């Protein structure tokens, strides 16, 4: 199956998330195609793909990164029924809403008609060895799903 993930990442955390996943993928039968958010990649690509992975951390007041903003908004436009997706980033319990921009993507990819087949994957800054092995599962059950 052919697969892309969308992914945000200001100083490197979310990054390393999304390069272990993508690594995790790639050693299985399926393709992938890793596009970082400030390349503009715009929201209509994903109708083109059979399963979705976004990333992105949170910023503000528990927003989405200013760069998924656009994106974010032209989602309202896009068919992703029968989609298989998921979600994850990472996220600093020094703030309130930890972690919401995972929750807010989750909720527009539902709303799409995406079938969001994993709960939301947070990471406290930088992985450490745990988080890292988390990373492995969340890309081999993710590819579970995939037929
Ligand atoms: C201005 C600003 C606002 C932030 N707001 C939140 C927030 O509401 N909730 C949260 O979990 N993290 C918040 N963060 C923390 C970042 O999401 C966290 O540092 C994360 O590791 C960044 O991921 P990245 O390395 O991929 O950029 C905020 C960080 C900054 C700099
Ligand atoms: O493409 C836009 C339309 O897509 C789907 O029909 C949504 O359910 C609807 O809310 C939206 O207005």
């Amino acid at each position: 199956s052919k697969l892309v993930m969308i992914f945000a990442s200001m100083s490197g955390n979310t990054e390393e998330m999304a390069d272990h996943i993508a690594g995790v993928i790639r050693e299985t039968e399926n393709e992938i195609e890793v596009i970082d958010i400030m390349d503009s990649p715009e929201a209509s690509i994903l109708e083109q793909y059979d399963g979705i992975i976004l990333g992105a951390y949170t910023w503000g007041d528990g927003d989405l990164p200013d760069d998924f903003l656009d994106f974010y908004d032209a989602m309202d436009s896009i068919d992703l029924t029968g989609k298989k997706a998921a979600v994850f980033g990472s996220c600093d319990s020094a703030y309130p809403k930890y972690g919401v921009a995972v929750d807010i993507l989750i909720e527009k990819l539902q709303e799409r008609g995406a079938a969001v087949v994993l709960e939301g994957l947070k990471v406290e800054l930088t992985p450490e060895d745990e988080d890292v092995e988390k990373c492995l599962q969340f890309g081999a059950e993710f590819v579970k799903h995939l037929s």
